[PDB]
């Protein structure tokens, strides 16, 4: 299954992440670094696709424009087959990466959704 | 908290709808008519300001004259006290009501987020 | 500035 990992943080999402029956959707949110600074984060989806032979590995990354200061989301599929794997390629500035799952061949979810809320006041 | 809810209706609102610290921000947006027509929705924010005594319950409802087409957002605050309810009444068609939160005097959020899509998001692939 | 206030109805 995909556990739900609430866990606070300086950079957290007010953003619903939530599993469907056909993979992950995130609602439209804000990005805070602590008290300070908030920005604003569109909703994305994305089915959790099963491969025939090798288990998928799903990453979801939130990295910010260092220039624009917009926040976006990128999506990491590998196939894990001795070579593939998830990994941050970008050259924004990474923030989170709230979900990774691993989707097998039968259909069977196995990862994890992290949750960040503000640190206690 | 405030949970969300999406549903696949006729009728679906394309405004992004979300919690802020001190309230609720809907952007502009476009309220469709499955594919036949579209209107334009204007943005609107309110606060979740919660009473001394009393929770305080916010209702926020999209509305539309069918004569002139004109789409509207309309507001309605109730005091829990036991005397008062919110209720659309207005002669204009109600379209949906997209936002009911419950706020109590510590600031406590309780409610629903109703978020319309279409019948029958990709993230920029990092690869 | 939106939206237009709608007063709750009295219970009863």
């Amino acid at each position: 299954g995909i556990e739900i990992v609430n866990r606070k943080a300086v950079w957290y999402l007010t953003s619903e992440i939530k599993e469907t029956e056909t993979g992950i959707e995130v609602s439209a949110g804000e990005l805070h670094k602590g008290d300070e600074e908030v920005f604003p984060v569109e909703e994305v989806s994305f089915d959790l696709t099963p491969d025939d032979t090798y288990p998928v590995e799903y990453m979801l990354y939130l990295h910010m424009n260092v220039q624009t200061k917009k926040v976006s989301w990128s999506l990491c599929k590998a196939y894990l087959d001795g070579e593939g794997y998830c990994d941050y390629q970008g050259n924004e500035r990474l923030i989170m990466y709230p979900v990774s799952v691993t989707v097998f061949p039968n259909g069977t979810r196995e990862g994890t959704i992290f949750l960040y809320e503000k640190e206690d006041r």
